[PDB]
């Protein structure tokens, strides 16, 4: 065929030249012995990872009898937990550990604030993503709800001076509240000026400084007549514009032009949940743009490039520089999928996951060189690989294994690979430190994945009983104790100070007032890091770590235990006659209508996350995990009688037409509707639904990737 033969292995010529001619020059490794070193670790490696893929499908089948087994109605939580550790699911836990991760840089092991997750395949949200480290806190606050569209004060085609005051104040508010003055505020500012070294803030009949001068960290232009003043609080630059020749500035009592804020510290450049990725087209679509970042050089239509440093007078009168861009994360895909990329001489396809190491992380390998500028990204020598969904610490060993294996492959020092582990899996939650500990000289973030979660948490229960409804899961006793559980077992390792501590995405795009409401608790349970889904929801997440201490709310949570194994072990199961009929109907044609309105964008378009309108039309964005828990859901209704395949079909087809109503607005869709066994999507949301039981912890990409290429193929011929 097309295929080149390295040893057992027969690569995608696409792939092969991809890294011959791209990924390889500039990495000083002799590229037949990377290719070696290919063929080499996949031989040695495929076995354990079939091996831990058995060994989760073999737990279930266990977990499943052991309810199939039984008919009282309150679980008894002793014998179900002596159950769980009998069978080598509840593993025993650790002596206190702490992390000894080195190499990592500042952004992660100091700085609390916002962490963007971007589609690696779509070039130009990732350029947005990396350059949303500064972000216009006027432009986040004027074009969303943070400041109501009452009265007067609306969006118009045009700018409403209304509105733009609203936001000054806001945002003077704001200054207030985060770098106090030492008398008055700077509401009644008229002017900034640095004399010796010092912020001077003129008032009406008065001047003052900072009430904590060392929260000036510097300005523009001279002293007398800045340009902008730099501030910083809890670790995050605040930076005032100073221009009276700006739409704004001319109105504004001090002649401000805006308010920069730092946000997104770190991005997450992801290869999993939020793409679709099926082949090896797509996997090197994936792979160019990984590396035009690292290289510096990714460059896309609507012409949009990476930013440079920015620079900035000290107060003294010397000179500094700030990093312009996010620090780079990659998110591989886990341990479950193949890829066709590579086959081996049987034709069977090789473990994406292993792939995604060897090539993200040759890659990555740009990102700690000099940029043709100063390097891109982690100046203290790190590649960092946030890794999802692995069940328990074995299979972070294995993770840890693997990176070892291909840090020898690419001449890469030993740990030069660090991981993030998300914890969004059930035997994962429950085994959390002995996970950390596995990755103890590697870890430089957990994370609570909580739609993966939940979906775990139906399959993993699902012959137990019928669950309670998706938006009820967010309010369960289990996840409420996953999460504080989470924050413990990081803190307890070391990671304040060491490694981030993080929670998961606001998923509600448009509702920004209601994130600014909301999500402040998350920096309030600790967590040093949050995922928002766009700049603009950054520089507003990142209002709550001004408001938030999380270096003082995490020395306040250490040494406590605040969720117990039982708590993790509270089984979302539904009361006996939870749902008046209605109620059932919201329910399924609610999840028909997410999975379908998802799986459509997917295997249609290959896009694995956008601005997704909702049974209510709110936009949502998530990423394929919502797949996972509505499938779940559904499947388990189906399974325990709450529903009928009928009520399937039916909301199925109820939801088809609204969902191709919903995407008019884009000339490539092909509706669903009315000709359903035609289109490969629906079938698709059909076969999730009622083979979700069956699939291996309720994953969805088997069933996903299958379908998106059965798409590629008709869409050829
Ligand atoms: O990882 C999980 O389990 C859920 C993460 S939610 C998410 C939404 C959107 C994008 Cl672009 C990325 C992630
Ligand atoms: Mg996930």
């Amino acid at each position: 065929t097309d295929r080149v033969s390295v040893g057992n292995l027969r690569i995608a010529r696409v792939l092969y030249d991809f890294v011959n001619n791209e990924a390889l020059p500039g990495t000083d490794i002799d590229p037949d012995s990377f290719w070696a070193g290919v063929d080499k670790v996949v031989a040695d490696l495929t076995p354990q990872n079939q091996a831990l893929l058995n060994a989760r499908d073999e737990l279930q089948a266990q977990i499943d009898k052991w309810h199939r087994r039984r008919v009282i109605e309150p679980i008894d939580m002793d014998a179900y937990r002596q159950f769980l550790t009998e069978i080598g699911y509840l593993l025993p836990e650790p002596d206190d550990f702490t992390i000894t991760t080195s190499g990592v840089d500042a952004e992660i092991t100091t700085t609390a604030g916002p962490q963007l997750v971007v589609p690696v395949l779509n070039a130009r949200f990732a350029l947005n993503a990396a350059n949303a480290r500064w972000g216009s806190l006027y432009d986040a606050l004027y074009g969303t709800d943070v400041i109501p569209e009452t009265d007067g004060a609306e969006k118009g085609p045009t700018y409403n001076k209304v509105r733009g005051d609203k936001v000054i104040a806001y945002a003077r508010k704001f200054l207030d509240d985060s770098v106090p003055l030492s008398s008055g505020s700077f509401g009644d500012a008229t002017g900034f000026t640095v004399q010796d070294g010092q912020l001077v803030v003129a008032l009406p009949d008065k001047s003052t400084g900072l009430a904590n001068p060392g929260q000036f960290a510097g300005y523009t232009g001279a002293a007398e007549s800045p340009t902008s003043v730099l501030l910083i609080n809890h670790g995050l630059h605040i930076e005032i514009l100073i221009d009276p020749e700006s739409q704004v500035g001319t109105t504004d009592r001090a002649g401000v032009k805006d308010v920069i804020l730092e946000s997104a510290i770190t991005t997450i450049m992801d290869f999993e949940d939020s793409v679709a990725a099926v082949d090896a087209a797509d996997k090197v679509l994936g792979y160019r743009n990984w590396l035009g970042l690292n290289k510096g050089d990714l460059a896309a239509a609507v012409l949009r490039v990476l930013n440079r440093d920015r620079n900035y007078t000290a107060p003294g009168g010397g000179q500094f520089t700030l990093p312009g861009r996010s620090l780079m994360f990659v998110r591989n895909v886990g341990h479950l999928m193949t890829n066709d990329a590579i086959v081996d001489t049987d034709g069977s396809e090789v473990f994406e996951g292993i792939m995604d190491a060897l090539f993200t992380g040759l890659i990555a390998i740009h990102g700690l060189k000099a940029s043709d500028g100063p390097l891109i990204n982690s100046r203290t020598g790190s590649i960092y690989i946030v890794k999802p969904k692995m069940h328990g610490p074995a299979e972070v060993a294995f993770t840890c294994e693997l990176f070892s294996r291909v840090e020898d492959v690419l001449g890469l020092p030993q740990n030069t690979m660090k991981i993030g582990i998300m914890d969004e899996e059930r035997r994962t939650t429950v085994n959390l430190k002995a996970c950390i500990k596995a990755a103890a000289d590697r870890v430089v973030f957990i994370n609570t994945g909580f739609l993966d979660r939940t979906g775990d948490e139906i399959h993993t229960s699902m012959e137990a009983g019928p669950m309670v409804r998706k938006g009820t899961m967010k309010s369960q006793p289990w996840i409420l104790a996953y999460e504080d559980h989470n924050v413990d077992a990081g803190l307890a390792a070391g990671f304040s100070g060491r490694a981030q501590v993080g929670k998961g995405m606001w998923t509600m795009t448009e509702l920004m007032a209601d994130m600014v409401e909301t999500k402040i608790a998350q920096p309030r349970a600790g967590a040093s890091t949050a995922w928002v889904p766009s700049p603009t929801a950054a520089t507003l997440h990142a209002l709550h770590y001004h408001q938030v201490d999380v270096a003082a709310v995490q020395q306040g949570l250490a040494g406590k235990r605040r969720a117990t194994i039982e708590q993790l072990l509270t089984i979302p199961l539904a009361k006996e006659l939870a749902w008046a009929p209605d109620e059932i109907r919201e329910e399924v044609d609610n999840n028909c209508q997410s999975i379908l309105g998802y799986v459509v964008r997917w295997v249609d378009q290959g896009v694995g996350a956008s601005k997704v309108p909702d049974i209510h039309d709110v936009a949502l964005m998530e990423d394929r995990a919502t797949l996972r828990i509505s499938s779940q859901l559904l499947a388990n209704w189906l399974r325990h009688g709450v529903i009928t395949s009928a009520d399937v079909r039916a909301s199925l087809e109820r939801m088809a037409p609204l969902v191709d109503r919903q995407n008019a607005g884009d000339v490539a869709y092909r509706p669903m509707a009315p000709n359903f066994d035609d289109s490969i999507a629906f079938l698709a949301a059909q076969e999730l639904i009622l083979s979700g039981a069956q699939q291996p912890n309720g994953y969805t990409e088997p069933i996903l990737h299958r379908r998106r290429r059965e798409f590629k193929a008709r869409a050829a011929e």
